């Protein structure tokens, strides 16, 4: 899969199309009631990602419901994270006794449209970036996702909105050249609803098919 390479009681599951014959759950239906298509499809798919994987974890398959700003609401004990893109769909989830909060995301390995790099980054990631990933990687498009995958494991854990000017992230690169780490450091306060507050996030890229996928893990 896509999304081993960027993940170190955990569990994952992906596809790259959407399956003929899957259904939302009864509970899951009336969320995509007027959706258009590709919105249902998207929906449906990446949430039988979603129970794949936590069937791994000893799960019996559950509705994915959403929350007030619409994120995903899982089982008792459960934490995770979900992504959908062109040809992506990605669910990680995790034991909340061992990890305490995930965040993935999944974005076409092309460069961001006009103008919004401007509006993803900081001034000092535009000037380090190029310089730590290798030559003719969208490393744009990269930043961006390690910017989603981060407020998808900050969201849950504080219930706060995240800007995408109050994440600072550095990355590395592996020696394959299309894989690597980073560490994305809270510049805001980072208080929880419970535990220590969050500070420093690390997480892992990589660059393959077409995609770019991120991953943060953040162990209980
Ligand atoms: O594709 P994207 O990377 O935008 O991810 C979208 C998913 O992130 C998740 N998400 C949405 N808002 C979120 C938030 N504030 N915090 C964490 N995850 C969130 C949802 O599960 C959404 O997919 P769904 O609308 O099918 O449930
Ligand atoms: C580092 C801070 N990152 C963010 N706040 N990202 C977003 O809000 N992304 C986002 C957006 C952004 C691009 C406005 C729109 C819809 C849904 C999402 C989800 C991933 C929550
Ligand atoms: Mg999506
Ligand atoms: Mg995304
Ligand atoms: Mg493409």
């Amino acid at each position: 899969t896509l999304v081993a390479s960027v993940l170190p009681d955990l569990a994952y599951a992906e596809l790259y199309s959407d399956p003929p014959g899957l259904t939302p759950l009864p509970e899951e239906a009336p969320l995509i009631a007027r959706s258009v298509a590709k919105r249902r499809n998207e929906f449906i798919t990446v949430r039988h990602c979603a129970r794949i994987a936590l069937d791994q974890l000893g799960v019996p398959p559950a509705p994915i419901l959403k929350g007030d700003k619409g994120e995903p609401c899982w089982p008792d004990g459960m934490v995770g994270s979900l992504t959908h893109c062109a040809g992506y769909r990605g669910a990680v989830v995790g034991r909340r006794d061992a990890v305490r909060s995930v965040g993935i995301d999944a974005e076409p390995h092309d460069v961001l449209p006009n103008g919004v790099l401007d509006a993803i980054s900081l001034p000092a990631e535009r000037a380090d970036m190029p310089r730590t990933m290798p030559a003719a990687l969208h490393w744009d498009r990269i930043l961006f996702c390690a910017k989603e995958a981060t407020y998808k494991a900050w969201f849950p854990l504080t219930k706060r909105w995240l800007g995408f000017e109050d994440a600072h992230i550095t990355f590395e690169t592996d020696s394959t050249g299309w894989t690597g780490r980073f560490v994305s450091r809270i510049l805001i306060d980072g208080s929880t609803l419970s535990g220590p507050p969050l500070t420093t996030l690390r997480g892992r890229w990589s660059v393959e098919r077409g995609l770019v996928l991120t991953a943060i893990v953040l162990a209980g």
